[PDB]
C-alpha cells in the first residue's frame, strides 16, 4: 500500500512547520508523539487585558495561529481577566479590564482569527464554572514548590526582583500553571519570556506522576519600539504607525533588538512570503527580497539603510492592519469601545 | 431615663463578662462599640482536622462558645479541612481530613454547648458556594502585603522557620485572613497562636478604608502538662484513667502557682464550668473549700494554703467528670463509636 509512509511524511511536515514558527520548542520529540495521538491538539496563549493591543499580540499572533490551527489544532485564548487584576493593570478595575478583554476579542477577529478552530474564554468566567478542581489545582501546586522556585517565575508578570514582592507574584504564577492543566493544554504558545512557568508546569507533573505533559512552544519576543510613542497599536491610524515608525530604533547594521528588522523577519516577510524593499535607484532601487538569509545578509553589510527599511515596514504595517482600521472606523459599536478604552490610563 | 442607665450598666457586665475568656482583647473599646450595635455579634475560631481533638478544642471552647452566646453573640465553628489539606495534614488525604472533621462535630455536639446559636460550617462547602466572593478576596488581600509580612504569619500553621517555605504558606494565611472578611466576623476568637493572621485582617482594613473592623478576642494556649511547655495534653476521646496517668505525672509546683499546667487547667476550664472551683481535701489537709473568685484562688494556692497534689487530684477527676458525656456519646452511639474508631487508626502527619 505505501499509506503508512506517506502518513509517516506527513506528519514530519507537519511537525517541521509547528517547529518552524517557534524560537524554541519543549521538546520536538514530545511533540511529535502528540502528534501521533491522532487527534486535534489544544494550544493555547494568554493576555493580561491592560491597554491597547501591541501589534506581537495581534499581528505576529496571528501568523502562529493559522500555521497550527490549519494543521489540525485548535487554538484557545485565555483572556487573563483575573490576571491584570491581580498584576495591578487598568487601575485593578474590572469593568475597565472587561472593556479591554472586549476589545481584544474585536481586533483578533479582524486580524486573521475569525474562525471555528479559536476559542476566546475569560479566565474569570471560566474558572468559576469549575472552581474546587481550579482553586484545588492551585492550592496543590503552592504545596509542591517553594517560594524562591516561585520567585524564579516573576518575569510572566513583566517585573523585576528590584521592587516590592507582594504576595500576588506567588499566587499568579501558581494560577497560570493551573491554567496549563485547567485547560488541557497539549502545547503552551506563549512568548519565551513566559518560559518559567511553562517549565514549572512540567516539573509539576514529574513531582506529581502524571505522564501526559505540557510541550512548550515558545514564539520569539519582539524587541521594544524604542531602544503611547512607545509601541505600534492594532488600532493605530496610518499615520501613527508612519510617525512611530518614523522614530524607532533600528540600529545601522545591526538585528539583535531591532524592532524594525524583527517587523520585517517576523511579520511581514511570512506574511507575504517575500519582502518588498521600495527605494530609490541612487540608494540601490527596489528590490524584492525571496528568502530572510538574503535580508538579513543585506542589513548586516549596510546594504539596507535604516531609513529605506522604516520606510518600508510603515507601508506594509498599514497594509496589514487595514482590516482592523477599516474594522473600528466603519462599524459603531467597535468605535465606541475604542473611543471608551482609548481613554483609559495605563497602570502596573 | 432610668431605662438609659439599666442598658449602660447591661452592656458594662456583657463587656466584662466576654473579655474574662479572653487573654487579650484588641480592642475592648472597639467591643464595647460593637455591643451597642444591637444585633447579633458574629464570632469563630476554625479548626484543621488533624487528629486527635486537643482539650482546649473541645472543654476549654465549649466553656467560651456558651459564655458568648449567652452574652448577644452567634458563634461558627470553621472546619478547616481544605487548610489542614494545604498544611500536609493526615498525609494530605482529603477523605481522611472529612472524617476526622466529622468526628470533631460530634465531640462538639457532646460537649455541653447551647446549640441554638452555633453553626458548624466547612470551609470547602462555604467557599465553593460562593467562589468568586472568596477568591476575589484571597487575592486583593494577597495583592496588598508582601512575601516577608505573609511568612511572618507562619505560627498560624504551627510551623517553625527553620524548615523549607512551600508557597502554601502564603495561600493559607491569605485564605485565613479571607475567612474573616467572608463569614463578616465581628469577632476572631482564636487562640493567641492565631494573632499574626489576626492583626493582618485589622491592618487590611486600614489599607482598604473599611471602618467595619474584627475584634480580636484571643484565648490563652493551654500549657503543655510538662514542664516547660501524647503525655503533654489532654485529648477528647482519653479515658478516666489516660487522664489519671498524664495529670500524675504533670508538672504543679508546690506551693507555686506560675507555669503549674494543672493550675492553667483549674483557672481556665474549671472554675468558669462551675462558676467556682470546690478544692476537695482531706480535714487534715484544711478541709473542702470553694474559690468563688480566681484573685482568691490564686492568693491560697501562692502562698501555699493548697497542695499541689491536691490540685492534680481534684483537676483531674473535675477533667473526668467533664468529659464523661463524649465517652457516654461514644460508647452508647453506635456511629459515633465506629467513627472514632477509624479516625483513631489514622497516622498523624
Ligand atoms: C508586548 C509584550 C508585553 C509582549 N507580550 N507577548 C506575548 O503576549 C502574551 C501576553 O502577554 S501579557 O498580556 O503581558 N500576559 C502575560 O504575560 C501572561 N502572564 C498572561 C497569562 C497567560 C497565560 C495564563 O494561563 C495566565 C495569564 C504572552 O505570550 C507574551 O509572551 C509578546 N510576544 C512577542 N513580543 C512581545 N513584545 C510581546
Ligand atoms: C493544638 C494546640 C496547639 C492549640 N490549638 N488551639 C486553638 O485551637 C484552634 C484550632 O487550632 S488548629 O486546629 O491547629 N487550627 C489553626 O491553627 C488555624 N490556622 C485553622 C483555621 C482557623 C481559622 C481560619 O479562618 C482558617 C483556618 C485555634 O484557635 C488555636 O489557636 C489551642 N487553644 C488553646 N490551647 C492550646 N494548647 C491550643
Ligand atoms: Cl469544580
Ligand atoms: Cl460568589
Ligand atoms: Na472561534
Ligand atoms: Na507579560
Ligand atoms: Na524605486
Ligand atoms: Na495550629
Amino acid at each position: 500500500k505505501a499509506q503508512e509512509e506517506s502518513k509517516i511524511e506527513d506528519v514530519d511536515k507537519i511537525l517541521n512547520d509547528i517547529l518552524s514558527i517557534s524560537s524554541e520548542c519543549i521538546q520536538p520529540d514530545e511533540l511529535r508523539v502528540k502528534l501521533l495521538l491522532k487527534r486535534k491538539l489544544i494550544c493555547y496563549d494568554g493576555f493580561e487585558p491592560s491597554g491597547r493591543m501591541h501589534i506581537a499580540q495581534g499581528l505576529l499572533k496571528s501568523i502562529i495561529v493559522n500555521k497550527l490551527t490549519s494543521n489540525g489544532c485548535t487554538f484557545i485564548f485565555w483572556i487573563a481577566d483575573w490576571f491584570a487584576h491581580l498584576n495591578n493593570k487598568m487601575s485593578g478595575d474590572l469593568k475597565k479590564i472587561k472593556k479591554v478583554g472586549s476589545y481584544f476579542i474585536e481586533v483578533w477577529k479582524s486580524c486573521g482569527m475569525n474562525m471555528e478552530n479559536v476559542q476566546f474564554l475569560w479566565a474569570s468566567e471560566e474558572i468559576n464554572k469549575k472552581p474546587n478542581e481550579y482553586w484545588s489545582l492551585v492550592l496543590d501546586i503552592s504545596r509542591s514548590f517553594n517560594i524562591n522556585r516561585m520567585k524564579r517565575c516573576l518575569k510572566i508578570m513583566g517585573r523585576s526582583e528590584g521592587e516590592e514582592n507582594y504576595c500576588s507574584q506567588i499566587l499568579y504564577p501558581c494560577m497560570q500553571c493551573a491554567d496549563i492543566f485547567f485547560l488541557n493544554v497539549d502545547i503552551c504558545q506563549l512568548g519565551i519570556d513566559q518560559r518559567k512557568v511553562n517549565m514549572l508546569a512540567r516539573e509539576y507533573c514529574d513531582i506529581k506522576k502524571i505522564k501526559k505533559k505540557p510541550v512548550i512552544l515558545s514564539h520569539g519576543m519582539l524587541p521594544g519600539l524604542l531602544e503611547e510613542n512607545s509601541a505600534i497599536f492594532m488600532d493605530d491610524s496610518e499615520s501613527d504607525v508612519n510617525r512611530k515608525i518614523k522614530k524607532a530604533y533600528c540600529p545601522p547594521n545591526v538585528i539583535e533588538n531591532n524592532p524594525i528588522y524583527a517587523y520585517a523577519k517576523s511579520i511581514i516577510f511570512p506574511s507575504y512570503n517575500e519582502f518588498n524593499l521600495v527605494r530609490k535607484e541612487k540608494n540601490g532601487g527596489d528590490k524584492t527580497y525571496y528568502t530572510l538569509q538574503e535580508l538579513e545578509h543585506d542589513y548586516v553589510n549596510g546594504f539596507i539603510h535604516p531609513l529605506d527599511l522604516k520606510d518600508n515596514v510603515a507601508m506594509y504595517i498599514n497594509k496589514l492592519l487595514q482590516p482592523v482600521r477599516d474594522h473600528f472606523q466603519n462599524n459603531i459599536e467597535a468605535k465606541n469601545l475604542l473611543n471608551e478604552i482609548k481613554k483609559y490610563k495605563v497602570t502596573k
